[PDB]
């Protein structure tokens, strides 16, 4: 199964697909970066209430996921998988996906992430009570950043990142492996065309993106006891639906 030239195809239609479906496409990303959160707006940001800022945020995460599932639903064989096990992938890989884009809208030379207009360091955060979870998130995205990942490297790598056949509550397993290993040729195949090899001994352990992602549902049970109505009458119903049923509808359109 999969000749060559299937796999070069396989790893132009994963590029196309994440050019279509970025939040943000790089340069917008890259031509705010002298665009700084003065010291009074930070301020601002750490003066705001938990639950505002809580708010913000699960809104902004929300918007990203809707991105991601618009990817899943590009994605070569996706849509072909039964829907548990496109439900069952997208619940606990969306995040993953949000969190590796994260690293575009990363400045590595003054450690400031885009966020609303702006760039701003994780002091920004500081309001949320999450400060571990944040540092985390920079960190990783530090991480990502000193790979210099191209954009189809970004494509490949999210794809895979996403469709993972070991996933628990798979139905038809096989069929993700298959999925699974012909984007693996395609990634391997991309990275030896472009000399880049290297890149594989120094992307993340899978345990660090579930670590990220079960911190994340951990922070917002601790919230959510905290502010229950919040969460119930402010807080994006996909959100809910995924960390605390839409997607089954948005994956019919
Ligand atoms: C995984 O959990 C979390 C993850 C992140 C987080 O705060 C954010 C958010 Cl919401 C957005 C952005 N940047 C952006 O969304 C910037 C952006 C916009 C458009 C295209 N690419 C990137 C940066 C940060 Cl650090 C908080 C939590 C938890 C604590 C609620």
């Amino acid at each position: 199964m999969a000749s060559l030239t299937e796999i070069e195809h396989l790893v132009q239609s994963v590029c196309k697909s994440y050019r279509e479906t970025c939040q943000l496409r790089l340069e917008d990303l890259l031509r705010q970066r002298s665009n700084i959160f003065s010291r009074e707006e930070v301020t601002g940001y750490q003066r705001k209430s938990m639950w505002e800022m809580w708010e913000r945020c699960a809104h902004h995460l929300t918007e990203a996921i809707q991105y991601v599932v618009e990817f899943a639903k590009r994605l070569s064989g996706f849509m072909e998988l039964c829907q548990n096990d496109q439900i069952v992938l997208l619940k606990a890989g969306a995040m993953e996906v949000v969190l590796v884009r994260m690293c575009r809208a990363y400045n590595a030379d003054n450690r400031t992430v885009f966020f609303e207009g702006k760039y701003g360091g994780m002091e920004l955060f500081r309001a949320l009570g999450c400060s571990e979870l944040i540092s985390s998130i920079f960190d990783f995205s530090h991480s990502l950043s000193a790979l210099h990942f191209s954009e189809d490297e970004i494509a490949l790598y999210t794809a895979l990142v996403l469709i993972n056949a070991h996933r628990p509550g798979l139905q038809e397993k096989r069929k993700v492996e298959q999925l699974q290993y012909n984007l693996e040729l395609a990634f391997h195949h991309h990275l030896c065309k472009t000399h880049r090899q290297s890149i594989l001994a120094k992307l993340p352990p899978k345990g660090k993106l579930r670590s990220l992602c079960s911190q994340h549902v951990e922070r917002l049970q601790i919230f959510q006891h905290l502010h229950p109505i919040v969460v119930q009458a402010a807080f994006p119903p996909l959100y809910k639906e995924l960390f605390s049923k839409i997607l089954h509808r948005l994956l019919q359109e």
